């Protein structure tokens, strides 16, 4: 029977059994006062404190979100739906740690994604007890506000100051250098790690002076903030929030007026409305994102990187071969998950305006031209390819490699990672590829589990990526030292070599989409 | 390797491991052509036939249907939603065997409920495994249309007749009929098995001469179609088809020319638009269900019942002890699954207004005065005890009792049950009792398994029903002869006997609901 005393209160875990051993679990540990009444809009309160014991033996609820309807039924897109109640009291993490109860174990933290918009901690493909069990490190994950009530932004004003879910994640991060000893953990000792919108998370507190004693490394999957969908401006934060504000019947003149009647409305109105603050969102679209709050965020945060304001440390950063793909069966016509939409040069020219709806025409003839250069055949999925690619590479890819190339610029080791191999169990169609969010599965040793029809050479792959993801956080280096893996080698500026993750030839390459990403980062800003 | 040749071609199944023993499951047999463009509104069409074999080792597309978002990612609810990709082309059918191959095994048929809106027959509940592991029998069950796409009625126009999902059910058990044979089952011994909508579905095959040679007798779990919201009225059935029709901008003169004008809507339009058609439905309405359509059903059911027209054969029908509650939850002022819904006598009056929203002062006064005989006591839960009480009584058990004595009374044997045990591991909380829906585990034998979480007596109490259940489809006489059961009388409009299902005290009672039923039965229809 395990019981532990955290700084406000005993908590009880539960035992898993994991491969033959035991893994400890502590679901649903709070770690912020509910974020409800006159608290909505507000950055966390810290916990009140308790006698007698809090169970924490089941996943908390999730945070309020709207939930993706367009295929009900279909696994590929209800996995990232949230499994438990949706509720505005969310604010809890989960813990798991060894057994026996390590000495002075690794902490790994994981941030999901979700657009910030979405996303819960206790999703099947974020279980952390694969992770305990086999490298013997501690796994925490928090749930943090999203959409609106994580994000409103009316700058300065501390009623909404913006910026609230990753305030939560901070706060989060606190109670584990906070409380974390007690588990056996290493409060000197831990690695962010997070995808998508929480990879972009887990780069801002790179960023963030207030982060920077919060953790030691950081591994950044399929995201940073300098991706385009990644950080509201303040143009947008306050024209979305004053839109938010007619639309709910909360218009007044003293925007703190505003805030008590948006603290007013059921979750609900707020929720139904947050879809409308855009006039023409993209599948990508993150309504209410990151600002520059002058508090967890000092200043743009681009020009932070760029002058080398942030935390110096280790990083490991990676991305997937089909970025791109997931988000063309949102909107982009002509596509199906049910067909192989082969799409023709008119479908792809009206999935641009889709995908980049305030670009000139020129701007668009200009991806046209670029991503058209055949290769050299006329194969009928070219247009269809080439629509996957654009969006990959604008949204992930090309901001992925650039976050890389200026972090390192600074004199820090950092390791980039290109994730090629597609689940044999991927439950959406062939052409979509290697798909965002499916190395995450590989990442959390899913394929460990031999009852679960993950193929022998998957179970290898997994399990290299593993030591991987741990020899990084342990020592900051993401070597598999054992098994005459390929040797992972620092990206630099210079050669930029990166790592390919597969299930036959892995390899060591250099410049990652070179052509594809000068258009993106260089030349498509101008246009 | 188990391949068996159906008259319509070559289908493959695949193994299962059951209880250290086999199941051979054959899911997705299609069993008519798919109901699509032309074919849409009409009732199922007969299937082409194939060479080459058909897989049939995955569940199919379910229906295309509107998904209950009330309390999104709480099991309690979601456990409900189809776990496959809704599409029109959803016309097939299951089929459980045991394993070796049975000699000429009895066969249950299981008919989802859904209130004919919703519903598929793939749910985790209904699973005919164990079934066909434990009692040797073989279980199938089938896909059918609901909503308007399966119950759009515009009566003696055959572009749009009424009753296709009914008939689509028909034409599953015609395939038994057809083929079971090949599949080691007795077509002369087939019992049909539903609850809710799927019983009151089994109700009117019971009354449909075109059923009546399709199976050997019937189970009716928590419905009939004599319950309130079983049968839509011609004059309902116009009107909903004519508001659908000016919903989606299909108002024509020539009502044929209102069908083609529907069947070139995308099915989600038709579906986003079935809610309205209904000035004020109440939680449990069927804005698209059975009709009088001169077909499936020559007359009011009522008179059929009533003057003896209806297959002679043995049934066995009951209700659970709280089957109001779960709908409280859906729309009633002050209740909610996540507090305890002591509701006040203005409240109970408000709920009243909501479930009966037709009904006169005086009648919903005498609900009021029928319910509210304190029990001597001044209980805080009273207001909140009678209002699930009166949904109960009234949409469930009075009519599920009438149906019993009215069909008994023409000479055959009836069974009847009240189950009022409470799963433990149901994720309701506590007040709501003995919801709903929550025998048909026990019924399908989840609690035997034993890595379930189900107390020691849940797994004699499921062993003992799904004894009792396969003895009444093979012998047409619910008893479990070996471990001293109380034995289960016969149910006769005079004594009125009948059996309660519970993990303690298991008895034989008589005239469940007396008073609560002549109030329901007699006085209210005048009202
Ligand atoms: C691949 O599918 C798309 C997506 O939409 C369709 O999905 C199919 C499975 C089918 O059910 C179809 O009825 C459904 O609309 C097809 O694009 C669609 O084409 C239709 C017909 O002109 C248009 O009315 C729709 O606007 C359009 N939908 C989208 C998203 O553009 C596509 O034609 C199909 N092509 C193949 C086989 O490659
Ligand atoms: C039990 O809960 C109901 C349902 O609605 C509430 O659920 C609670 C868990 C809480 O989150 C609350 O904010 C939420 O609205 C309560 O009824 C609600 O009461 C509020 C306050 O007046 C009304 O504004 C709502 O109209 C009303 N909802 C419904 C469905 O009527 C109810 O008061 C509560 N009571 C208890 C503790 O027994
Ligand atoms: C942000 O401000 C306005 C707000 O308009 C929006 O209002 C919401 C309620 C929502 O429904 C959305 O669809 C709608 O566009 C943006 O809209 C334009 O603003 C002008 C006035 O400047 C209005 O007359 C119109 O409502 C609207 N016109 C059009 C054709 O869009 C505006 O685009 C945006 N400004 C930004 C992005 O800074
Ligand atoms: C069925 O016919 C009419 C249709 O009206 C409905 O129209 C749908 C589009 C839907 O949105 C629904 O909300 C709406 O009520 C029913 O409505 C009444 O009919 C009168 C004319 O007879 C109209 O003037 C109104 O639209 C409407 N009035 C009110 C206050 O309800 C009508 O109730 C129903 N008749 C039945 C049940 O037989
Ligand atoms: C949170 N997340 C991380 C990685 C990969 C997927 C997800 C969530 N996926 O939900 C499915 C989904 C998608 F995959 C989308 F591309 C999209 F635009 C959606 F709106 C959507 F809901
Ligand atoms: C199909 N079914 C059979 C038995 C019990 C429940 C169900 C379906 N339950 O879905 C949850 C649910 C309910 F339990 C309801 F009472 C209700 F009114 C809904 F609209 C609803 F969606
Ligand atoms: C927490 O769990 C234990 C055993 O599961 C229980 O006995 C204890 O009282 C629990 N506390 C609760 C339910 O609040
Ligand atoms: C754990 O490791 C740190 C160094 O990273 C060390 O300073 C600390 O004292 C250790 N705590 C133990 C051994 O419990
Ligand atoms: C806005 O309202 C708040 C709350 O009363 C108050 O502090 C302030 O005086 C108001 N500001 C303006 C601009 O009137
Ligand atoms: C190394 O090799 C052995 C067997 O070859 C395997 O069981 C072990 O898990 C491998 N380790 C890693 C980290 O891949
Ligand atoms: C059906 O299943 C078998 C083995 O699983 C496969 O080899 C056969 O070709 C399949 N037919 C298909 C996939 O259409
Ligand atoms: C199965 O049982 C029926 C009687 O219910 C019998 O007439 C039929 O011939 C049997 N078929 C066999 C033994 O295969
Ligand atoms: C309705 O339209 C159909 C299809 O053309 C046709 O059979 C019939 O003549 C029309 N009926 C009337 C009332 O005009
Ligand atoms: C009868 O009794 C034995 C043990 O007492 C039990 O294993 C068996 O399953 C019981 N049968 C039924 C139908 O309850
Ligand atoms: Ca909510
Ligand atoms: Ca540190
Ligand atoms: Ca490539
Ligand atoms: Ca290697
Ligand atoms: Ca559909
Ligand atoms: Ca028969
Ligand atoms: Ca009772
Ligand atoms: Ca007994
Ligand atoms: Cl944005
Ligand atoms: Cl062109
Ligand atoms: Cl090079
Ligand atoms: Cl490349
Ligand atoms: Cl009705
Ligand atoms: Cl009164
Ligand atoms: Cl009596
Ligand atoms: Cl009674
Ligand atoms: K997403
Ligand atoms: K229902
Ligand atoms: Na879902
Ligand atoms: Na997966
Ligand atoms: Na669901
Ligand atoms: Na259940």
């Amino acid at each position: 029977d395990i019981i532990i005393a955290t700084k406000n209160g005993k908590v009880r875990g539960m035992q898993l059994t994991v491969f033959g051993g035991t893994v400890t679990a502590f679901l649903g540990i709070p770690y912020a006062q509910p974020p409800l009444g006159r608290l909505r809009f507000k950055k966390p309160q810290s916990l009140t404190k308790w006698s007698d014991i809090w169970n924490a033996t089941k996943y908390a609820n999730s945070c309020c979100q709207n939930i993706d309807q367009s295929f009900p039924g279909f696994h590929g897109s209800e996995m990232w739906n949230p499994n438990t109640d949706l509720s505005e009291d969310c604010l809890y993490l989960n813990v798991w740690i060894p057994a026996p109860k390590p000495k002075n174990a690794t902490v790994l933290i994981w941030i999901y994604g979700g657009g910030f918009q979405t996303g819960t901690s206790s999703l099947h493909v974020y279980d952390g007890k694969f992770l305990a069990r086999v490298e013997r490190v501690i796994v925490v994950s928090m749930n943090y506000r999203v959409g609106a009530l994580g994000f409103l932004a009316l700058p300065g004003n501390p009623e909404a100051p913006g910026n609230m879910g990753l305030f939560d994640q901070q706060l989060a991060l606190q109670w584990v250098q906070k409380n974390i000893a007690a588990f056996g953990g290493n409060p000197k000792s831990v690695t962010l790690f997070g995808e998508s919108a929480g990879a972009a998370s887990v780069s801002l507190h790179l960023l963030s002076p207030g982060s920077h004693s919060l953790f030691t490394r950081a591994i950044l999957q399929s995201g940073s903030f300098n991706a385009p969908w990644a950080v509201t401006s303040l143009y947008e934060a306050r024209n979305r929030t004053l839109n938010l504000a007619k639309l709910t019947g909360c218009s007044r003149e003293n925007e703190t007026e505003i805030i008590k009647c948006l603290r007013n409305k059921d979750p609900q109105e707020i929720l139904l409305n947050e879809a409308f603050v855009v006039p023409y969102g993209t599948p990508l679209s993150v309504n209410f994102g990151p600002t520059v709050d002058g508090d967890f965020l000092t200043d743009m945060p681009d020009i932070l990187l760029e002058l080398g304001q942030f935390k110096k440390t280790q990083i490991l950063v990676g991305v997937n071969k089909d970025e791109g793909t997931a988000f063309l069966v949102y909107g982009a016509p002509g596509f199906s998950k049910d067909n192989n939409s082969i799409i023709t040069r008119k479908e792809f020219q009206e999935g641009l305006k889709i995908f980049f709806p305030g670009v000139s025409e020129f701007g668009k003839e200009s991806i046209l031209f670029h991503y058209t250069d055949w290769v050299d055949d006329q194969r009928p999925e070219q247009y269809r390819e080439a629509l996957g690619d654009v969006v990959g590479d604008y949204n992930f890819i090309c901001p992925a490699l650039e976050f890389t190339k200026k972090f390192s610029e600074w004199g820090n080791n950092a390791f980039f990672y290109y994730f090629e191999h597609r689940s044999s169990k991927l439950p959406w169609p062939e052409w979509m590829g290697v798909m965002h969010g499916y190395e995450i599965e590989f990442v959390f040793g899913l394929p460990l589990e031999r009852r679960d029809q993950y193929t022998k050479a998957e179970e290898i792959l997994s399990r290299s990526i593993v030591k991987r993801w741990a020899n990084f956080a342990k020592y900051g280096n993401p070597q598999e030292t054992q098994n005459n893996s390929t040797s992972w080698p620092v990206f630099k500026s210079t050669e930029q070599k990166y790592l390919t993750l597969n299930t036959e030839s892995t390899r060591i390459m250099t410049k990652l989409r070179a052509q594809q990403c000068r258009f993106w980062t260089s030349f498509f800003p101008k246009v």
